[PDB]
């Protein structure tokens, strides 16, 4: 059935709850971002109001074929009334089009649902600063102190410097980047830019990217693989067998591949600095695993919550085991006791 943590009290609202059939009592279905664990169940057959950002709304229409009449895009940073309740969408610093939702309940309670987010100090100067939030529905993906990772800017600098050196030493090397969803576009775009190439990809993936309102996008991507020296492929194909295969396809235009796998966290983070990362190599193929995250580190999540000072926290991730639930709850208490709320 629909879990309680997908339901917003005192409203007829749900959040990221599209795989339970008709949810009894639900008058509006909010969608925080276009990732499949969250949109699961949507299709052209859906006949209830969907509320979301403009970008998420472009992907609903084009990729899932949801009917225009049921898509209700809202602008960010703007007080909006939905079925008699004041809401606000905010940038979640996750993938394109990803939002957090502020609900202002008729009774005076204020609820923030983060969706999926990477907490940032810039959030402390949005409309969140203007009033008190009583309840926080929190993206707890990396809610444990072992989860450190570098800034996004540091990771992109590593990737750009690595690719530029490799191709300047060998102008017949190909660069390949993995993808399985929207997000982490800066990886392949920043590498393409430093190399003076467009990024080459399949028709399906090009269509996906053309929904994202990225400025000057026609100048950065293409479906002509032959004219491009940065290729995007399915994350599944980022391994030695899949890469040798792909190299054969290019017809002797290239004699080396340098590939990037943007992972979330991986255990070499607890030991290794970004400056010290190394590839796995077999022959003329090298694969780099780089920790580009679009979720909060443990310290970023902690700072956000200690700034916000909510009265109650409802986790939306890792809720499936008693061990994880009990661990999260202990961090919440530490944080509250250290900060004094
Ligand atoms: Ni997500």
């Amino acid at each position: 059935t629909c879990p309680f943590y997908k339901k917003i009290p005192g409203t007829g609202f749900t959040v990221d709850a599209f795989q339970y059939g008709v949810v009894e009592g639900c008058t509006a279905y909010f969608l925080t971002h276009f990732h499949s664990d969250h949109y699961a169940g949507l299709s052209k057959h859906f006949t209830f109001p969907v509320y979301c950002s403009e970008i998420t709304g472009n992907l609903l229409k084009n990729k899932l074929h949801v009917q225009e009449q049921y898509i209700h895009p809202l602008p960010l940073d703007t007080e909006c009334i939905v079925n008699g309740v004041k809401v606000v969408l905010l940038d979640a610093n996750h993938c394109p089009g990803a939002v957090m939702i502020l609900f202002y309940l008729p009774n005076g309670t204020v609820i923030l649902h983060t969706g999926d987010f990477r907490a940032d100090p810039s959030m402390e100067r949005s409309l969140l600063a203007d009033q008190k939030v009583h309840m926080l529905y929190l993206d707890t993906t990396y809610c444990s102190p072992e989860y450190t990772f570098p800034s996004q800017q540091e990771v992109i600098r590593f990737a750009i410097n690595t690719a530029f050196e490799a191709v300047t030493l060998n102008p017949h090397a190909l660069v390949v980047c993995g993808t399985y969803s929207i997000g982490k576009e800066k990886v392949f775009l920043a590498i393409a830019d430093v190399l003076g190439s467009k990024v080459g990809m399949s028709q399906e993936k090009y269509k996906t990217l053309q929904c994202l309102n990225i400025p000057e996008i026609n100048s950065l991507i293409t479906t002509d693989m032959c004219s491009s020296l940065v290729h995007l492929l399915p994350m599944m194909q980022i391994n030695f067998k899949g890469l040798q295969s792909h190299l054969k396809k290019c017809g002797g235009k290239y004699n080396q591949i340098l590939a990037f796998r943007p992972t979330g966290w991986t255990h070499s983070n607890k030991f290794t600095r970004i400056a010290d990362v190394i590839p796995q190599t077999k022959g003329n193929i090298s694969i780099y695993g780089i920790p580009y995250s679009e979720h909060s580190s443990y310290l970023e999540m902690k700072r956000f919550v200690q700034w916000l000072k909510p009265q109650k926290i409802i986790p939306t991730v890792n809720v499936g085991t008693w061990k994880s639930r009990s661990t999260m709850e202990k961090y919440f208490r530490e944080w509250k006791l250290e900060a004094g709320y």
